[PDB]
């Protein structure tokens, strides 16, 4: 019956789907929207059903890190999910250019996770689709929010220590944007389940200058508003496009 | 200034700190308590102070998985925490001996994580604390609930695909007991970060038999019962033992 | 002083390159263009100036295997190359769907090299510009030419040997489409200098089948002509992208 | 047929063993027992029956190094072995607080050998069995001898070259207490074959001062004597657990 | 019936090969010897037989970097060569000692590359016939050319960044003589295959000091040509002593 | 003062030194050359200074493994050492060809230690000098006594699990000729420290088959005799060369 951690069924499961990682956004999403019906909390994982313009797909919350949120992507994409985007927080890669509130569409990421190396090798790349990706960069556009695009790192440490140093200078160096936790998982789980993903990110601060107080948790509240409108936007745009097709 | 995720103060952090995944798990524990105050819940993160046979301590949601549990248990250690258990559910590595609804006091796991590789090269032990492990057989014995003690398989991977071998069966025939998710992390982490951890776990089927039915998310009432008496008894012990 | 592989001047690399394995292949690709010029020949490197649709862009040689193209992607993008499409041929992973002849854009690749390695970890993606990948569908589509997109698996080794398995069958179950040599090396290397790139492939049999007679290196003709007209279009287009 | 290194029987093992490096060590732990049966000495493996406290548990040693020892540990726990305490000397890695002659019990270990890799993946624990490290420090308690606990780091490279950094520093920020070569290998190999394992190692010398002559393998005479004492009584008072159970 | 990539029959195969790494380099040795016969050209591979002091062999190019050059010994391998020598070019790692136009005989290799690993696990060495090294080290002599001995890096990177350290220092400490990027993959190719190979390189840089001026594409003609009378030489003598 | 392990002083260290793994192969050895001084004994470290054919050289044992036989090694080649010569014991890896008693000089193998990766990148090989190689060889050829070549797979596991699968068969394969468990590790510190290198081995069984009985760890007398005297005449005919 019940889908084992989202517990909602099969059923209510809609071709269209965006993710988060704050069951908190969620509830911010849901009154965006025309209307909405809650379906389940359960543990980190919140379930909606959403409805705007015209169109209905869920909202549903992944959690904090790779392993948990696998279990959320594994639970919709081997249960009808034909598309995923996930819309979340990263912190800046390169200060110089990519500011706190800042915006960030991504099209691949870095597997610093375990749980996509257990399904398949290192090798392999995490990569979105590329009209989902599109999409989303139209939605942008049309809605007049400047964007940057870009290689996400998507890293199962948050806080690092002293003694092994964190890659995040090297990915810096080789030009990757931000850095969060789940979109490598999100793109890998997505290409071996024939899921359509993507990723859309609002900066939260620098972690090479956490040390300087450059970090803020409440996101710019602007900013966030014009994320939510281009994720909601791409996911209704992609749901009247599988519809059609 | 509140921990960046917790959202709770240094100041609210105690000596002994029991953790488990499931937010909903922190109201059924802290009903079994004296009493105990509400103190946040942001994201799967809800912390409670617990008071128990005289004995204060939080009991904390990790949240599914190492990272996401990782977040919570550095924010805990670099603020204060010196005792870390983990009440969690696990699955059976070995059908023939544990079954569903049985308790696993676990003294060591393996490493199947990213993050403590990325703190610690990975020939280092996750291996918890003896008195703290001692304190959970003891607490089980005089309650009189039978438990078994092994190694667990702490794994990133809930749902394996066909395409890479799962290494549970490696791992059965090594002699672990049980699977879970996040304990590895935390031991790693509490012996970087010089905080005294173990865990207890109870199972919830097993996973080499889940296409036969042999799971169950509702976890057997009067064992979840012995297994929360127990990690509140271990808990308040060793925040007296802290004290001394 | 000249580029040490390519024996091409710094002042002679234009914003587009047209990247293919085979020097015979440039050839026959400058008959196409408008007009040519020759610039060098050197080892498997032939550097011939295309002039097509009033848009001038090198089309380079870069010989078999990562190692090799390696050396002719860095000449490139160390002295001026800003968008490289690779236009090559690859064995079917999926011939079920994908058969000989068929035409696949790609716009990621399987790290199965070295030299991509020892620029930058294991977890960075080999993954294509947007852009470019757009343009190249665009093309097939306005010349009504069919083509499927999918991920190349980029592997080192072409004649598997009887004692490590290829991993090419668990790639086929992870649905990656294709197989050739060069793609992986020349998106990560890309990405690292700053530089646009794509890949667009004509099948010439499938790996899994060479034993039953699946394979001939005779392309077919149409198909190979379909596919140069769509890179071709695709670089003059890209041209004056960047000129923009 | 003989153990092919060890050159003793299988009925000739007892459930407890008591195992160290070098096999001069196990001439100066047998004369303090009440009795002793010489078994034999082939290669660096020299075995001993040992009566104890009314007890009978074999001593044996092992040699220098991973690949060695597990040839012994796995003839010991293929034939009848159910307890291996490991009685060793270590360096300090933590010299401001662990210094030349102090003890240190160990109920885990870094797996900086190859031979554990072999025989399960490197995600596994090298951890030790706790009632064993239960036994080991209840005896030093009885013996009034002040022990350290903590890691120990197993590493088959004793002389570091300029090339490869040693992961000494980082094991050592990391609060592993102490550096070996055997005791990861030991605890991996009983856990897979069903042995509880343990190690009590005394300290000659801080690796991270060895250019400054913080070494000396003369190990310190009274120091080696207490380790003795409580390797001793703890392998006693386990065989007589097991005889109880058993 | 004809090889995939090399376009020549398993009949137009010898016991005995020559393998440079640049085609350009097959018409620069084939006009040296006695007489030849051009067998085929396809994509980097050239493939011509030569004829030296009364034996034959094939000369043949491998192309650039080691998955290229795999595919062309496999091929060989697979269809009855027997004896194998790279005659290539390298970078110094011993710029005091090892200099441009030095000559390098080279018994073992760095496994810097992908294509080995895919065959055999990384432990497994790439190492060289002795009657090959042997042979080269002879012949050289016998011509009075001095030569170095050691083991080359064969690197597949021969540009390196800023982001992940080269091992071409740490190899250099190691004693590693030379840097080349063929060499392991040939060396691990023969010993699974029972194929006897060996290596002589000649030295036209120092990759340590690549940004001071320390390399020319102009090979020390002289040296180059002492280079391939050594391999020649070898050839010949391989395809009797094999005979 | 002295050698933390061996328990000599710098001072005894002769150019060429013999090394085994059973301190009772020593004490066999000693007994064959013209005469001999016992050194030291301590823990599974013999040392003895043998003279043969008017020549003066340690014979040491190293002990079972590698991390224990670096040990040996590294006070060996970090003191004055020049050549060290292994001679030891092997399973067959190829028994169809290799049987129970024959004698295999080696000159590469595989790294299945950790050792000589704590001290230099996996990719780096396992080779012996090849002169040393070489000196073997033909003093074998010179007593008559017939001897295989080829990879010693050097692995630190002498008793497999049946949860990790062994490579044995793998590297049997890829035509390895035997198995040990000391001679990758020499062969690495030897190259690292500028220290000559060499092996020769003598099969006690095949591990293929240990289920079936084929094993004997008494070595077959007339071929271990034979072994040593190919090792001892080998230490002469280096140690003349140093000077
Ligand atoms: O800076 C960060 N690092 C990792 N994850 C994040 N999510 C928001 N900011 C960050
Ligand atoms: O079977 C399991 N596997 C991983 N985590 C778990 N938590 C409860 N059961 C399981
Ligand atoms: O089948 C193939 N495999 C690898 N490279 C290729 N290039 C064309 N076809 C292939
Ligand atoms: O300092 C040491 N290092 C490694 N092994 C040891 N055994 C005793 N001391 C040491
Ligand atoms: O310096 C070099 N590095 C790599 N390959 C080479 N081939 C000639 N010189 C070199
Ligand atoms: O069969 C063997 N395996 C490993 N080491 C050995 N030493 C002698 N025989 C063997
Ligand atoms: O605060 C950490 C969280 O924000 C973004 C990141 O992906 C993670 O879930
Ligand atoms: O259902 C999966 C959860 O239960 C136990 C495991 O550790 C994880 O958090
Ligand atoms: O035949 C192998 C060649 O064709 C395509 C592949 O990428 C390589 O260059
Ligand atoms: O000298 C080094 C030896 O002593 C302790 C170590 O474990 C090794 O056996
Ligand atoms: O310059 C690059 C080429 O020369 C030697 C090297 O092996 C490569 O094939
Ligand atoms: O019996 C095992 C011993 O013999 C040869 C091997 O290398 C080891 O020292
Ligand atoms: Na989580
Ligand atoms: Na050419
Ligand atoms: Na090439
Ligand atoms: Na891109
Ligand atoms: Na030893």
């Amino acid at each position: 019956n019940l889908l084992r951690h989202l517990k909602i069924s099969k059923e209510q499961i809609t071709p269209v789907v965006l993710v988060v990682g704050d069951p908190g956004r969620v509830d911010k999403i849901k009154v965006v929207c025309d209307s909405y019906v809650d379906l389940a909390y359960n543990r980190e994982y919140k379930s909606v059903e959403c409805h705007y313009k015209g169109q209905k797909f869920l909202c549903v919350s992944h959690g904090v890190g790779s392993a948990g949120c696998a279990v959320c992507f594994e639970e919709l994409c081997q249960n009808g999910a034909k598309v995923i985007i996930r819309a979340g927080s990263c912190g800046s890669l390169q200060p110089d250019l990519i500011k706190r509130g800042d915006i960030c569409i991504c099209n691949a990421a870095v597997r610093e996770d375990r749980v996509s190396h257990l399904l398949i090798h290192g090798d392999f790349p995490a990569v979105g689709d590329f009209d989902v990706y599109d999409t989303l960069n139209k939605c942008a556009q049309e809605l007049n929010v400047p964007v940057f695009n870009g290689i996400s790192v998507s890293s199962d440490m948050y806080y690092p220590n002293k003694i092994i140093p964190s890659r995040l200078e090297d990915y810096s160096k080789a030009n990757a944007a931000v850095v969060e936790m789940e979109l490598a998982t999100l793109m890998v789980i997505g290409t071996l389940r024939k899921v359509k993903t993507g990723g859309i990110l609002i900066v939260d601060g620098c972690p090479f200058k956490w040390d300087e107080g450059d970090f803020d948790n409440n996101l710019v509240p602007h900013q966030l508003e014009n994320m939510i409108k281009i994720a909601l936007g791409a996911c209704a745009k992609l749901a009247t496009k599988y519809a059609l097709e």
